[PDB]
């Protein structure tokens, strides 16, 4: 195909990875791809904690395309905190390759046990330039401006566990991912792709809510007053001093996520967030819900609303597609 593709590999149902290189040699890693953040990053062979021993890491030293920056920088994730400094080299995405700026991470323990327990060396962000720090353009928009694709856009088709491979499309819309109507929505900022959707659920209705469509995210996201109200006397149950909301994974009163816009209408069914536990009886289910207040309400669609649908990262119309994801390729 005219456009760039990077193969998405699943992990357990719930995360899915790539792969991309930094380097004139192209020294591989695994990175989430996430439109959740703007920063590429990748531990530095000069990081010497546990964590960064299990990892793929990189040695600017190895490569010739490499070019010292050395500010410092510090990038703090919910999670926790990766640190190191910036230095630029040649990164490479499926068959394209630019020089790029990026963090060499040299500190890794304010971030576990997290990063030891997940299977990325680093993150590749795909958000919009002001979310970056340092303000780096986004990998897509320089390839865009280097006539190295055709559109400035990213569409992501995520894969479902031994059914079918993924991909990360870069450059154009491909037809053989979606079916059905294929739905622009504007972004209410050039930050997240961030758009405005009201959203139904149940009993309670929520009016123009901001909505993050975030790869970076393996949980659907909630304000947590909203939560409370969509579970009531749904026989749902709060497992006590955690944050996981527990069912019978044949509960047929557990509902179906509504979001509407002027341009179109999508739905996320318990089928995209029930995880099951034990598949004893009628079942011990959990939700892969999570509340989660922001100053504005907010909905995180991650990961599930990605498995159910095709999504189109548009910069040059500033917009997020939405369609229909096929079940098989
Ligand atoms: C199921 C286990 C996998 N996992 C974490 C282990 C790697 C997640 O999917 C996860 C990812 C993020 C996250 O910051 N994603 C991003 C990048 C990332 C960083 C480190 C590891 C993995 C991914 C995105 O960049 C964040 N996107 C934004 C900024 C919009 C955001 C902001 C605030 C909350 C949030 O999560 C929904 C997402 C946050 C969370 N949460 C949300 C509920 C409370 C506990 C922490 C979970």
């Amino acid at each position: 195909s005219s456009n760039d593709n990077i193969e998405l590999v699943d992990f357990q149902n719930i995360m899915f990875y790539g792969d991309a290189e930094v380097g004139d040699n192209q020294q591989p890693f695994t990175f989430i791809l996430d439109t959740g953040s703007a920063n590429l990053w990748v531990p530095s062979v000069k990081c010497t904690t546990a964590g960064c021993l299990t990892k793929h890491l990189y040695d600017s030293s190895k490569s010739r395309t490499y070019e010292k920056d050395g500010t410092k920088v510090e990038m703090n994730y919910v999670s926790g905190t990766v640190s190191g400094f910036f230095s630029k080299d040649l990164v490479t995405v499926g068959n394209l390759s630019l020089p790029y700026k990026f963090i060499e991470v040299i500190d890794t323990n304010g971030f576990e046990p997290t990063y030891t327990a997940s299977t990325f060396d680093g993150i590749l962000g795909l958000g919009w330039k002001d979310l970056s720090i340092g303000s780096v353009d986004p990998i897509v928009v320089e390839l865009k401006n280097q006539n190295k694709i055709e559109n400035a856009l990213f569409t992501f088709y995520l894969p479902v566990h031994d059914k079918h491979t993924g991909f990360l499309t870069i450059g154009g819309i491909e037809e053989r991912f979606y079916e059905g109507p294929l739905t622009y929505e504007k972004l209410n900022h050039d930050l997240y792709w961030q758009i405005t959707l009201d959203a139904h659920v149940g009993n309670i209705m929520l009016e123009k809510a901001n909505c993050i469509v975030d790869s970076g995210t393996s949980a659907i996201t909630v304000p947590t007053d909203f939560l409370n109200k969509m579970l009531q006397n749904l026989d749902v149950i709060k497992v006590p001093f955690l944050p996981f909301y527990v069912t019978l994974c044949n509960n047929s009163k557990l509902p179906t996520f509504e979001f509407t816009s002027e341009n179109g209408k999508y739905t996320l069914e318990p089928e995209y967030y029930l995880q099951h536990i034990e598949d004893v009886g009628p079942g011990l289910c959990m939700l892969n819900i999570i509340g989660l207040d922001f100053p504005v309400p907010t909905f995180i669609l991650g990961d599930p609303f990605m498995r159910k649908y095709f999504t189109v990262f548009d910069y040059d119309n500033h917009s997020v597609g939405i369609a229909l994801a096929k079940k098989n390729l």
